[PDB]
This record gives structure tokens, C-alpha cells and sequence, in this order.
């Protein structure tokens, strides 16, 4: 009959109106300052552009071994040129109190050194996966963090991704029933002309082939989806001997794991076949399919039963949670500010590395390897 | 047999490496400065966060009627507090030479005044859809732009969206065959408690109901998908008389159009039913389905023939084109810098408004309205 | 620990075992005998092969005007050659008591005559859609059925299709909320070289173009999905004047309807664009998409809300309901045997024909046509 | 302008018309007579109803150990009661010349005996998967067939399924590129109250657990998709020791295979988790997903690349190929009549059984088993 009060009270003249409804995550502050270490592929395509969507984090400094590249990137991102560092003068960030944390986006073998160096500079450390190339180095990093009284977070972006968290939630709410089979597959074609992949062919830098680089998503994913750790592992690997890419590292590897609950998993990683990021969890009541499972964008999950497929993915007009990149960045910031623990700490990063080494041993010996070593996931999956 | 040269030449020591491969759009500059006018729902959720992904644009100033809100937003976005303006002091932006363009994100009826005022201040104008609430006002805005020797762009985000451009491309490449039927549906539930919707219930501010607000996507979309203009239009509208939201404006309206080619279209808009953004184009060789068609995120297109459904949407790891928000922003910047014309100019915005008025007349009279007035789309669809 | 009793009691020697679990509809009898009238496209591809899946029906006789064709078909289907009739000797089926019903699969204009003739022969009549080409003929058929004390069923296969019934169920269970918008589209390319389509180009035989043939699915579907009848109708039609197929009948037609509940619908039919069978129902809580909506096989339904798409279609190993063809056939049989009414009676067939005529009038005059004539759907939708 | 000749020549009077266009497979004859052996779950739900869609086959006789059940089924299917046999009088089918072949749908361990007995009765044999429970028995069956000069076909329904054949075709046309990874998963929850599953828990009757029953789809499928045989196999199995269903047979088993081409595969079968029939083939150009892969109905295939998913499944109005059941039945008939070889012969059935035994050995020993024994697939995959 008549218009509502709020509609009728709007002026036809230019006037100030209130704060609008948020249908997306809005910015708060830029109180946490980061120093980005290693201006490569992941850093420039994903990390550096992910800072804009953060609610509490900011890019404070850059550490790079390419001066011209660093000067360009600093200009692109509004960083002070006086805040550009190199690998030799790296330790001088300890004098800057505006740098709260350090994000190491270097190649695998150089992770430990710079983490440790950052801990000695009194900084918090966000380190990329995989943690280190050895179990001892993972331990060294943890010890150094403890000694410095700083936080160590591993860059497991899937622990902050909405679709992956949705999947975990429904599994935890018993929608699939009793879990018995998990299947993962993660692959992408290795290109040696790409500079980011050049160190990945080198065993001394990478620390392993496809399992270390992308098989780890299927490995870490299996653990968080099941909410448990494997007690036994078995594996096989093969790479074509005439392929020049696989001289030092593995192309394809298949691993099987047994969990205390009775659950089994079979997974694989590949450097020679196209884009695959597919996870499947089988329960007695339903089956969950994640394809794409661990993408940067467009992840989709589906719960299937006979005659039904219930799918979820991000909405078309709203953004109910923030993206995995911005959320990961803000997570360390929030844990530091609020004095809470980190969801992806160094012990979690150490566990994957230890399991990878066990998988590599099982593939090498051809025997099963016991991995029942009592790792307990702090704060849940 | 042996490793490739580039893999073997990588040092095991920390070293500078080259510029990495881009798999996403990287920043270039921030050479084009914008003044954002109207700090509301669209501005705060979509526009302001879309600036980060631009390659040439930057937020230079803010114009708002809410000072406290403006001070908060400026702080969030790094804007100088000295660059915050209000509606009375709006014309003083002419003194600032760092402000290149003005983006008007005000309610429909206030679009013309501020556009004209910005043209008198020597600025380029990006104006939101729908252009104005009258055809004469659209004309006034165009005249003012011409007189100022400035560019006028209407905020049709779908003209810069990758999935929508993909759809146009395949239609143009004859994948559906000879086109004969188009079906569009755009709807969302109108909430009067939301402040952004309060002016939308008012005829004096909005200039029409659902067709003006969301039916325009289906209308503009039909034209770009077909690549032609309608010569005849017919319509019907209904709103429940006891619903307090539809006292001044229309809830539901259905319109049918005829094109010179022989093609027909049937479409509708609704303020009382949930999220629908679905377009369908029927040809004699294939049928194209766009659902979601005009979302902010997650658009998906599908080409169907018997036994087949070929789908496209954005990739999971790469971002081959930029998003619709950032691209729209950068478009005006690029046209100004490179001296090229704008893809969504004022004449295009004027055409939709003229067609909407014709549709409203046809619904009011119950007779068909001839719309064969010789509009030619400059630069294509 | 030990095996269960039933597993342990199975002999290792060849032995008779029980009746197995049905995961599909099993045969019961062949107690209802049908005479198939008109050995054409629908009859030979869909109807005649659909008898095998019936639980109570059988093909008893064939009536055809092509003797050679009839002799071949009878041999294919195991029908007695003595039970083959022609159009002149049609009435002699009254002497056969093994023929319970007659299924008329003739062209539209010949429906009434043969229905009436079958009623005079004391048979039940299953007649194909559309019922007749006139409202009076529909009435004549109904009167004749009443007088004979026989059942009249119209061949609306979608009233016996599992996916279509599933859709109705969820709408009725309030899963979409309050309904406001329905969109239907039914099309297929008309080929004049096909003999089944040759009578469809003739107005005297077909009784109308695309609306009569395939637009009726969208019309009947709208009514059953909404669970109500339209009180007002509006329409437009166009066919290209140089196209030789559309000299007597319509190619494309778009119709809009208003329901007493407030709901609106917009739909269309086409003879010149490819395979489209798409229905969409918009509510305030959710949106239902049926694509394919009225196929012979592979129908799929989807309930969408932001971030979700819940789909249903037939299961991969089980068949919980019978197919639409067999179920339709068995329906008339079951109503006769159990003395219950038919779900798709002649009054329902008469209603569609009356609405089609109203739609044709509205398209011809260009004015809205009131269709509030008090039709009540007996036994529900 | 004017109507076409064929449309204009149609009479308005009842007249005979030609043979219509087939959009589905029509019947030809019933020249091949089958004797169905074992009236159980598969026979009654899939096989017996699949005869109706055959173009050359017919059910001639029934062999069963349950007389009451056999009498009911014969009546349902129109079989002469004089043609009902039991296991003792089985050999008396040699006197009937109307019985051309025998279809053995008995439990696994009883397959060889009845096949051999049918070969001595001068009949062709269609035998169900898995061929036998031993390699020697498979060999005995082959020898017996050779000696009788009769054909032996194994019931691999997926070799006659349209979606599975479509998948093979595109792989063969190089749409995925160079193949490197195959992943299969086949599972369904084992119910001991179902009589069909009671012999499946018994090792003496079944010959193995899940791999023998459903893992074989993933095993046979991998071979036909790759178009090659494995030279090496590795496996692991686990069943919960307190579960009463898995006392004699395996619940879950995971197997990995290596092919001469370099390709790898990882697959699994399960008796304790719900309906899964998912195959994935990874190439360097694209990835193929089959889900459902080996269903009775509704199989769907999808070719994925970044930003694209091209799907295929059966059409909504046409049926371009016959179903897997009817086609399998007609295949043996056609090979006999036309003197061509069978696509799924005994050597193919023997190969799967030999590979299964090798997989069981590898799981038992925990060592890899060489399977490079020179099997050549006759007539292709
Ligand atoms: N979480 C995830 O999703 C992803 C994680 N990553 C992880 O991030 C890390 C970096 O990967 P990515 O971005 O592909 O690598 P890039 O090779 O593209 O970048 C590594 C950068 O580290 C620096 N660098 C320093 N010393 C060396 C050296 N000896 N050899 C090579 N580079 C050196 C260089 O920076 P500069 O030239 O500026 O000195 C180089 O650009 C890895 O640990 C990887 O596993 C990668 C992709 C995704
Ligand atoms: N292209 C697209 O996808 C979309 C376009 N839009 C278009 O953007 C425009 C703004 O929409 P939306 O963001 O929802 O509107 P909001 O109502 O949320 O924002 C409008 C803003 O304009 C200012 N305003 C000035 N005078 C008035 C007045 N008299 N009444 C109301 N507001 C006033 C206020 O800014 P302040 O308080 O700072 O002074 C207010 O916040 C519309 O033209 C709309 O059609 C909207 C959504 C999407
Ligand atoms: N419910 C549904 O899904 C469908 C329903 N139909 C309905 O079924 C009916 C038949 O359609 P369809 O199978 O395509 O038609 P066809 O033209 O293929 O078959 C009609 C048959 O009717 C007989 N016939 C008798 N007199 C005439 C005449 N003067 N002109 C033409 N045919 C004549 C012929 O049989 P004979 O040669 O043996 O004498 C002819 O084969 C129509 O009412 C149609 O609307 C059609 C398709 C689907
Ligand atoms: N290709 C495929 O898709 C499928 C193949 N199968 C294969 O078909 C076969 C039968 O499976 P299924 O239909 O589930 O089995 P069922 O147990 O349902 O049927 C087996 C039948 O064999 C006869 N039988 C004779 N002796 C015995 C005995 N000692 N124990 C049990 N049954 C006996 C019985 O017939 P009666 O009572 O009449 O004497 C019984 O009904 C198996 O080889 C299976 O692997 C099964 C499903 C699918």
C-alpha cells in the first residue's frame, strides 16, 4: 500500500548515506609488515597480488638477488627503494622494526638458512612448502623459532581455502559416513624452459621430484580430509630414462597409505601429464569429489550418491570468505596480534617432509615403511 | 641422459634469477587517477577493491556526503585526507591535475548532474549503469562531454568480462549457426532494510524498477550476443499490490523483441525471486547457455548439441585475462592515453535507456513499440 | 571373525536359489491388450519398443494404412497377422474381446474420429497429444467416452516421467519458496524431407505450428510445476516469409501467462533452431532448472542457490521407477483394472487445446485474452 | 512462398504412409536362440529385460535349479515350459536345435563346468565375468570351445557400451596426447542379506573378493583405454578383521601397474564404501574423466583442459547406438551368422583372470610380479 520508512526518507538531493552492507571482505588495517624473500613465479603471480585483499597485512620490504627486477617490483608495489635488500645484506632487516615477518619464497634447499637467519633477526617466519629438503633442517628451523620466541608458519594455502575447508566440515559432520578410501591425483607438465622449473629438475635444490612439488597436496590433503595420520606407507616411482627432465628427480610416483582407523588411500603425482588436481573420498554413506581440489581459483566440490550430485563452489555475487592467499597472509598476522597459535606451524610442515622421505624410502626399497611415530596435529586439521 | 643447460646452470647458492613467467596480469603503472563519487555498496564491495588489479589506474580522490565514512575509506585505501571532497565542494577537483577522471557511483537520477559538473571541471567521466533516468539527460551528458573534449564511458562490466567476451567470439565464429531465439532472466530478492535498495524503491531516484536495475543486463546482453538492435518491442509487467516494495516501481516485467535479422528474444527481470543470471541463445547448429551469465565471479558458458555439452569458465591456475572490474577501469585509462575510442560510450548507455523507456511504454499501452531508430554500435559489440 | 549364516549355507554345488532383489521394475502380466493405431515415427521409435518394459500391457493388434509395413512390424513384434487392420475395417475390433484399448498415434486432425469410433467399438482410448485440433472435437471425444462408459487418456508422457515427478514433488515440498517466475523453451529444427513432419507443415492436419507440436510441453509443464491454471494470456508469433516450411503454420511463438497466485511465466517454441527442452522455475528461496526437461531419455534437474547446485537424474545402477513410455501404457491398464481414474484424462487434454487457441487468438489480435474459465485439475497435477 | 511437394501431397484422409525415420535401433529378427543358465540377480534385472532391445537374439530356454521360480520367469518371458531345464538334465539341450547358444550367469566357480558341458552339447557359449576362478579352468574352457568348433564370448558389457567406446575412440584419435597416468576406482557396499552376495563372501565360489567382482572393471578398462597390457604389477590389500563379510575374501585392494609404453596406473576396489565407478586417464595434452564409467545406465565422459570441460553422454531424443546389454547379446549372434570373430573372446577373459591372480600374488608376497607374458589382443581393444 505505502512505501517503507527508509525508502521514503531518502532524499532526492545529494546526500551522505551510511556504511553499506559488505558482501565481500573489507580492509581493516595494514598493521603487519612483511618482507618478501625471493622475487620469483609464485611471489609475483600469487603472493604480491594477494596482499591487496588482506585485512591486516602489508608489504614492507623486498629481498632479492636481482636488483633491476627488485627496483621494478618495488615501484609496482609502492615499496621504498631504501627497503630493498639482497642476500648478503639480509640480516640488516633486524634494524628495521617495521618489518614484522619474513616470507621466504625461495627454492626448497635455501629455506632453512633464511628462516634461521630471520629468527636471529627477531622476525616471524612464513615459509613456503615444502618446509625444507631434510627432516633435520625442519627441526633446526623449529628450534630456532622456539629460541627466538617467534612464530613459524608453513605456506599451506589449502588450509585457508574456502572450498577445502567446506569439504573438511562436511566430512566432520558425517556426511560421507565411515571413511574407507581416498584417491588423490596431482599433475602438471614440467617445462624446463621456464626458470621456475629449472631448480625443480635439480635434486640438490628441490630435494625430490613431483611428490615434493605437487604430490604433497595430495599427501597433506589426505591427512586433513581423514583427520588422521598414516601408520604405514608403500610406494613405486618411474620416470622415462631418455627424458632429460628426470635425470635427478622423479616424474611419476604412486603411494599407498594405511590409517589406524582402517582407511586406505592411493595417490599419485606426475610431471609429464596435464593439469590434474582431483581428490576423492569414499565413505559408506556418500562419496566426495574435489575437482578442482587445490587450484588457485575455481575449486569445486561434489557430494555424490545414486541419482544425486550436490555441488558447491564460490557464489556468483558474494564472497563469504576471503581467498586462500590473503587469508594465509592475514593468519600469521592475526596469530601474532591476538597471541593465538598458527594453524599451519612448522611441526605440520615437518610431518609432510618426514612422510615424503618415508615414501621415497619405500619406493627405493620396495618394502613398506612404518610411519607410526606419534605426530599429533595441534589445533586440529 | 643428461640435464638441460638451464637446469644445470642454476646455482645452489642464493642468487638473483630472472623475471618470471606471468600466468596472470601484472601491474604496469598507476598513471591514471580517479576520483570516486559515491561511497556505497558497489563502490565499497566491487570498485574500490578492483583498483589493485589495474595495470594503469589509481584511486586519487573520494567524493562523499558522509565525512566519517570517507575518512575511514581513505585510510583503508591510502588516499590523502586533503583529497576527500563533498557534494558542495565537488567542482574544486578542477584545480587538481592529478585527478584525470571521475567515476560516478551515485543513484540513477543524480548521474547526469555530476557527470556534467565533472565535464565542466575538465575531467573524463566513467558513469554507472543505467546512464540516466531520462533520454534527454543522456543526451545532455553526451553534449557536455563533446563540449569539454572528454571521454564518457558507461560502466558496462560485462563488456570487459572474459566469459561474456568468449561467448560473443564463438557466436561471431558461427558456432551456433543462424540465430533465432534468445532467452534472458535476471533476478534477485529486493530487501528494503538494505540502504542501497532504499532508493531503488523510489521512482524519482531509480527511474524504474527491476528492468532499470537488473533487466538491463538481459537487454544489453541480447544486443551484444546477437550483434544487432531491436526494431520492435512488446512488454507486460506485474507487481503484487499489497507488496510495500512495489508501490512506485516494478517487480516483474517480461519483454519480447524482434530483430531485423528475424531473431526473437524473450526476457524477464524480477525483484521478488532469488539469484538468476541466465542467458540462452538458440541457433540452428547449436545452443549456448550462460549460467551464470553476468555474475561478479564464477561465470560459466556451455555450448550444447545432442550428446554434448562443451563448457568454458576461468582456469584453475592461470588467469589469461583480467577481471571485469579492473579491465573496465583500465579501459578508460588506455583510451585516454592511447587516443582510441571507448568501447562502452555514452551513446551505448543512451541506447539502453531509450529502449527501456520504449519497453515501459509498450507495457503501459499494451501495444508494440517500434524501436527502429537507426542506432549504430560504434566499434562493434 | 566368522562368516554369516547365509554365506556359510551356500552350496558349492549347482543349486536353485531364491528370487533375487529387484533393482529395476520386473514384469507382472500382459493382461491389458492394446491396438496400435498409426504406424509412424513415434509409434515405431518410442511406443512399440516401450511395451517390453510394461508390467501389465501387451500389443494385441495393429491398425495401419500400409499393409506391407504392417506385416513387417507385426512380425517384428510377434503380432498375429489376422490382427492387422486398416482404416476402413477399423470398427471390426469390436468383435475382438482381447483388444481392451486403442492407442491413437495418428496426425492431430484424425484424432477425434478414431477415438469416437473406438468408443463405439467399446474400447478404452489412449490418444496422443495434442488431443484434437479444435475445442469442440475435444468435447465430442469426452462425450463419446462418457456415453460408452470408457476411459479416455491423453498421452502426456511427462506426467509419468521420474525426473518431472521429482521436480513437482520438491516444488510441492516448498523447496523454492514462493513461486514468481517460470521460463520454458522447447525447440527443434523442422525437416520437411522427414515424412512425420510433412503433415506438421499442413494447418488442416496439424492444427497449428510449433506451439501445437512442442510448445505444449512448456505450456502443460508450467501448469503442473505451478500447480495452477492461467487467468490471462498474451502472445506474439513470427515466421520468415520466404521460408517454405512456414506457409501455413508458425515457426516461432512467444507467450506470457499470469496466474491467480501472482506468478508469471514466459515461454517459447521454435521450429527453426536446435534441441532445446529447458524449464526454469524461480522462487524466493531457490531456483529450479530442468535441462533437459522433457527428453525421451537423460533428463536432469538442478536446484540452485548461491554457491550450490543440487542435481538429480536417474541412477547409474538402479532403476527406481519405470520409464515414461511403459508407465504411461501401464497407467491406463491399472486404472481400468483397479477402477481408479486416469491422471491424464480428456479434460486435461481439452484444457491445453483451449489454452493454445487462446494463445493463438492473443497473438492474432495482439490483445490479452482472459482464460479464467474455471478448469479444475482432477486428481492434482 | 509455397509449401514443399511432400507436405502438399499429404492427404487429409486416413492413409498409409511410409516407413518412418529411425532415431533408435529397430528390431530385425529373432534368429539366434539363447538358453539362459542361472536365474539370479543379473539375469533377472539386466539380461532377460535386455533381450527386447536385441535385433537378432531371442530367449529360447531357461536352465534353473528353482522350478517355481523358473515357471514364473518363463511365463513372464513367454518361454515354453517344456523348455525349462535343471542342472541335472542340462545336457539334454543338445537334442534341441532351436537353442544356438548358452549364456552362463552362474557363480564364478561353476562357470567352467557348464561352459564345457555346453560345448559338448554343441552350443556356443556366452559366459559371465570373471571367466573362471583359475587360469587352468579358463584354458580348459578355451580348449573345449576349440574342440567343439564353437565360439566362446565373455560378458564384458563395457566393450559394447557407447560411452566407453567413445572414450576409446578419442584416446585413439590422440585427444589426450601421450598417456602417462590412469586412475580407476570401483566400489559398492557389500550386503550379506542379499542372496546374490552370499556366494561372493565365499572364496570357494567367488574365487576372490572385490577385485574379482568389481575391480576387474578398472583392470579391464585400463587395458582398453591404454590399448596395451601391463608388464609389471604391484598390490596391497586390507580388510577389517572384525568384519564378518571379509573372512574369506578381500574388501579393499589397491594395485599399481606399469606398461611398456611407460604409462602407469593406480587403481582400487572396495566392498565397504558406496557407488564409485570412476576412471581417469591423463595425457600431456588433455585429461579424460569417466564418472560414471561403467554403469548400467547414465555414463558420462569429460575431456578437461584449463578453462574447459567437454562432455558427452547419451542424447535426449535419439539413441544412436544400442545399449550394452542388447549389443552384447547380438554380438555373439552376429559373429556366428556372419562368421566373424568375437570381440570379447575367452583369451581376453583368461587374461584378466591371469592378471588378477598375479595381483593377488603381489599383494600376498609384497613383491612386484612380472606379467610380461606376451598376450596379444586379437582384433584390438
Ligand atoms: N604454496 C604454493 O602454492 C606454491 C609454492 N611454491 C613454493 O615457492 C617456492 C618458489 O617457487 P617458485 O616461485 O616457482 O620459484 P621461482 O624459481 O620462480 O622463484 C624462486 C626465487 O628465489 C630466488 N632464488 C634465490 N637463490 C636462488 C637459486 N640459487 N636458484 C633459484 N632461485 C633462487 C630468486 O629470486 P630473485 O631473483 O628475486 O633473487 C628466484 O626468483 C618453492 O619453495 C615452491 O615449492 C611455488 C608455487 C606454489
Ligand atoms: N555495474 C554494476 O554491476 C552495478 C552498478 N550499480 C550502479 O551503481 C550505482 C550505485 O548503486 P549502489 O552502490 O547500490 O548504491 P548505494 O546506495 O549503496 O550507494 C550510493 C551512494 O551514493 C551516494 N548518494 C548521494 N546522494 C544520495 C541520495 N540522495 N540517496 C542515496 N545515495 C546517495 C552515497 O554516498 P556517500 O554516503 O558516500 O555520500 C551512497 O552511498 C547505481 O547507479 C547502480 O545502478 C550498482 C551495483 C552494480
Ligand atoms: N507424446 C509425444 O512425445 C509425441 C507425440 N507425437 C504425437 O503422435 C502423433 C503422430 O506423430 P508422428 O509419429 O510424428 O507422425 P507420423 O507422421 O510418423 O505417423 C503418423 C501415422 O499415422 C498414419 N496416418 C494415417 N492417415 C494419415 C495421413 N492422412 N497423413 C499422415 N499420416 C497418416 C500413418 O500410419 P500408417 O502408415 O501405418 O497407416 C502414419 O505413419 C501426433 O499426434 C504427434 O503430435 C509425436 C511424437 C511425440
Ligand atoms: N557383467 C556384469 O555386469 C555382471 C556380472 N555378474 C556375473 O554374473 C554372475 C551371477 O551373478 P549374480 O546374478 O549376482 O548371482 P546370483 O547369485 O543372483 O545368481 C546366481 C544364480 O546361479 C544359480 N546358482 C546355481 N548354483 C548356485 C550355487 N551353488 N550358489 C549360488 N547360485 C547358484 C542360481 O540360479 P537358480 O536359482 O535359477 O538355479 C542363482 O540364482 C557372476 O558370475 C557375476 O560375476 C553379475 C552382475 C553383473
Amino acid at each position: 500500500a505505502t512505501l517503507p520508512a527508509g525508502a521514503s526518507q531518502v532524499p532526492t538531493t545529494p546526500a551522505g548515506r551510511p556504511m553499506p552492507y559488505a558482501i565481500r571482505p573489507m580492509p581493516e588495517d595494514r598493521r603487519f609488515g612483511y618482507a618478501i624473500v625471493g622475487l620469483g613465479k609464485y611471489a609475483l603471480n600469487q603472493i604480491l597480488p594477494g596482499f591487496a585483499g588482506c585485512q591486516h597485512s602489508r608489504i614492507e620490504a623486498l629481498v632479492s638477488g636481482n636488483a633491476e627486477k627488485a627496483k621494478i617490483v618495488a615501484a609496482e608495489y609502492g615499496v621504498d627503494p631504501r627497503k630493498i635488500y639482497d642476500y648478503s645484506n639480509f640480516d640488516k632487516i633486524a634494524k628495521d622494526p617495521k618489518i614484522d615477518a619474513v616470507y621466504i619464497i625461495l627454492p626448497n634447499s635455501l629455506h632453512a638458512e633464511f628462516a634461521i637467519r630471520a629468527f636471529k633477526a627477531g622476525k616471524h617466519v612464513m615459509c613456503e612448502k615444502p618446509m625444507a629438503t631434510s627432516v633435520a633442517d625442519c627441526q633446526r628451523m623449529i628450534d630456532a623459532a622456539k629460541a627466538a620466541n617467534k612464530k613459524l608458519m608453513i605456506g599451506y594455502r589449502c588450509h585457508y581455502d574456502p572450498m577445502n575447508r567446506a569439504a573438511v566440515k562436511l566430512i566432520r559432520e558425517n556426511q560421507l559416513g565411515k571413511l574407507g578410501m581416498v584417491t588423490t591425483d596431482n599433475s602438471d607438465v614440467m617445462d624446463q624452459n621456464d626458470p621456475a622449473q629449472q631448480w625443480r629438475l635439480r635434486r640438490e635444490l628441490a630435494g625430490g621430484g613431483s611428490l615434493m612439488d605437487i604430490g604433497i597436496y595430495g599427501l597433506n590433503g589426505t591427512r586433513y580430509l581423514l583427520g588422521e595420520e598414516p601408520i604405514e606407507v608403500r610406494a613405486y616411482t618411474y620416470s622415462d630414462p631418455n627424458d632429460e627432465r628426470f635425470v635427478e628427480v622423479e616424474d611419476r610416483i604412486i603411494w599407498q597409505m594405511r590409517f589406524r582407523s582402517g582407511a586406505l588411500s592411493h595417490g599419485a603425482s606426475s610431471y609429464s601429464t596435464t593439469t590434474t588436481s582431483r581428490f576423492s573420498v569414499q565413505g559408506d554413506k556418500a562419496v566426495l569429489l574435489m575437482d578442482p581440489a587445490t587450484g588457485y581459483y575455481q575449486n569445486l566440490i561434489s557430494v555424490q550418491t545414486p541419482g544425486h550430485a550436490n555441488q558447491s563452489m564460490m557464489p556468483q555475487f558474494i564472497m563469504p570468505a576471503n581467498n586462500q592467499f590473503s587469508a594465509q597472509l592475514d593468519h600469521l598476522a592475526e596469530a601474532v596480534i591476538n597471541n593465538k597459535p598458527v594453524r599451519s606451524p612448522g611441526e605440520e610442515g615437518m610431518q609432510d617432509v618426514r612422510l615424503i622421505q618415508a615414501i621415497y624410502e619405500a619406493a627405493r626399497t620396495g618394502r613398506p615403511v612404518n610411519t607410526d611415530w606419534g605426530y599429533v596435529r595441534q589445533g586440529g586439521y
